[PDB]
């Protein structure tokens, strides 16, 4: 019993962490097989950032300008490249410590933990999801670019986020590992304000079923509703419209509680209308949206 | 910027978790140069639970009776003992991912990382306080024990709990690494009520210091008070009493800020006497209060 905010344990990742920095600039690097990985904007002065030519500034540099430090060892780095906004740089070294891994680009409301790194060592490990508005609220201070966000399946470390910016209003845009951004956002020091970040219905709907089985029941109701009435609802609060597809992933959490999805969508709807009234639901007074159907049923089956 | 409920990277840890069995019973132990630390109720059926003679339970078994897994090898047992509520089992062989490491004894409203364990092998990280009641809101569900909770200063692992029990309020009790329970709780499946959960006070003004360093201000009133006045208002809402080795605790923050200690009291005062009023702070709409002062300057410092 309990329901926490839980990430993966992160040694696996701690044994790819580096430290890489180009002239002045020290950020952290992914080294998998005889690749590290760090976000292009190592290249960059802050002076730079404001209106950088990556490529240009990329001509400057050569191998021996990338100090990639794993632990108190030098890597040699016999190659790099650039791929959309991150760095390949080759080294003549395996990390011996390669997990199992993938890259995967993940949708907005997938759930990932982050290992929060400074100068290529980890400092802590925390729960993020992939807004809506392709933000997450991390936790990252100046030398936290190139932390990694990941998922874990038995023994494969599935990447799926690389940190590069904080935007003005203090929330978190970043690549995948191919180097693309989630959501608009570039890597220059520029006017980028997030759209509208919604709450991932489907999330609090995992959440509520959590609750069910954790034995937080106050918020179950008498009512039923149907997706379209619901989503008026979902509409009026911000929260995501919800689909079958939805309806469909929560299904064996329906069937643990023997509580319909569409009957959890009726208790969520009249939360929404009348709020918490002062109480709590699993130690939160707000609807949380960072637990994903999958997260509840790993959490609430103690999958290793 | 951001400011997330942190864990330790896990990986130390991680390197030390292993699987014991008894007959038919198998929970998680800790193994640290040539020991392994487990429950001793890892002896128990769960009829024995009710009303366990663990000493008499105990000359029934042998070294041999305990099958210690790490990975997908077996440890050979040279001898046990049973030290307060834990058993100590003697190996063979150091472990050769032994950290650096210290069991320590932490007080109410401490902090800590726990990396939930089922058969030997890490499910998950989250962060935990020491209740005053003694209690720990974990997660944690039938094989979780002797999963364990632990604090890095750099590279020495502070192991402070190890998880036993579940009172049937679904909160956690357990001991630290002496095998001494954590507050009145015993390894016995009988009558067990928790004393009143009260708020930890210096975590709270703790984390108003973190929301203010984040940009979070809304709270900041106009007033100051004293610590007797404050402590009145802490009394009537089940904060514990604010003393001045507290005060003294937050001078950094303080500092950090510019918010006298006794000025940011007067603001979690008038948040108690009138609420959130539907507000958030740091994404939270309650007074989060398992975050230490050490914690929030940690975050907001970026220690590795």
């Amino acid at each position: 019993s309990g329901f926490r905010k839980m990430a993966f344990p992160s040694g696996k990742v701690e044994g790819c962490m580096v430290q890489v920095t180009c002239g002045t600039t020290t950020l952290n690097g992914l080294w998998l097989d005889d690749v590290v990985y760090c976000p292009r904007h190592v290249i960059c002065t802050s002076e730079d950032m404001l209106n950088p030519n990556y490529e240009d500034l990329l001509i400057r540099k050569s191998n021996h300008n990338f100090l990639v430090q794993a632990g108190n060892v030098q890597l040699r780095v016999i190659g790099h490249s650039m791929q959309n906004c991150v760095l390949k740089l080759k080294v003549d070294t395996a990390n011996p410590k390669t997990p199992k891994y993938k890259f995967v680009r993940i949708q907005p409301g997938q759930t990932f933990s982050v290992l929060a790194c400074y100068n290529g060592s980890p400092s802590g490990v925390y729960q993020c999801a992939m807004r809506p508005n392709f933000t997450i609220k991390g936790s990252f201070l100046n030398g936290s670019c190139g932390s990694v966000g990941f998922n874990i399946d038995y023994d494969c470390v599935s990447f799926c986020y690389m940190h590069h910016m904080e935007l003005p209003t203090g929330v978190h845009a970043g690549t995948d590992l191919e180097g693309n951004f989630y959501g608009p956002f570039v890597d220059r020091q520029t006017a980028q304000a997030a759209g509208t970040d919604t709450t991932i219905t489907v999330n609090v709907l995992a959440w509520l079923y959590a609750a069910v089985i954790n034995g937080d029941r106050w918020f179950l109701n008498r009512f039923t509703t149907t997706l379209n009435d619901f989503n008026l609802v979902a509409m009026k609060y911000n929260y995501e419209p919800l689909t079958q597809d939805h309806v469909d992933i929560l299904g064996p959490l329906s069937a643990q509680t023997g509580i319909a999805v569409l009957d959890m969508c009726a208790s969520l709807k009249e939360l929404l209308q009348n709020g918490m009234n002062g109480r709590t639901i699993l130690g939160s007074a707000l609807l949380e949206d960072e637990f994903t159907p999958f997260d509840v049923v790993r959490q609430c089956s103690g999958v290793t």
